[PDB]
């Protein structure tokens, strides 16, 4: 082992700022040592054969996982509007609610103010969510 090489610098009073930055730096280091983990534990060239083996025998697979992927991908991305579902139930209740009784006054005005009081602070999260995309 004549490579020696000096890399045992380690951490030094300087990366204290931004603890998150420390992790990023540490990750990069591990990546370097992590890369050699793909050519130090196995006999060697084992991957080449594995990758090449699939290419040569590339006459199966995918055929059975074809539709399966669609179900997974489709299922994975199935947020749906949900508005039509919630709205339909809520809308129905409102119709029945009006029939059963008519939102009495006084309580509405008082309730509205009460909501404004609670709305504080919460509006920050709710407001951010509204008039905005996913992020």
């Amino acid at each position: 082992g004549n490579r020696s090489s000096h890399s045992r610098l380690g951490r030094i009073e300087a990366d204290s700022e931004s603890q998150e930055d420390i992790i990023r730096n540490i990750a990069r280091h591990l990546a370097q040592v992590g890369d050699s983990m793909d050519r130090s534990i196995p006999p060697g060239l084992v991957n080449g054969l594995a990758l090449q083996l699939r290419n040569t025998s590339r006459s199966e697979e995918d055929r059975n996982r074809d539709l399966a992927t669609a179900l997974e991908q489709l299922l994975q991305a199935y947020p749906r509007d949900m508005e039509k579902e919630k709205t339909m139930l809520v809308l129905a209740l409102l119709l029945a609610k009006k029939v059963a009784s008519h939102t009495p006054s006084l309580l509405r005005d008082v309730f509205h103010t009460t909501v404004n009081f609670i709305n504080q602070n919460l509006r920050t999260y709710v407001r951010s969510l509204a008039r905005n995309g996913m992020d």
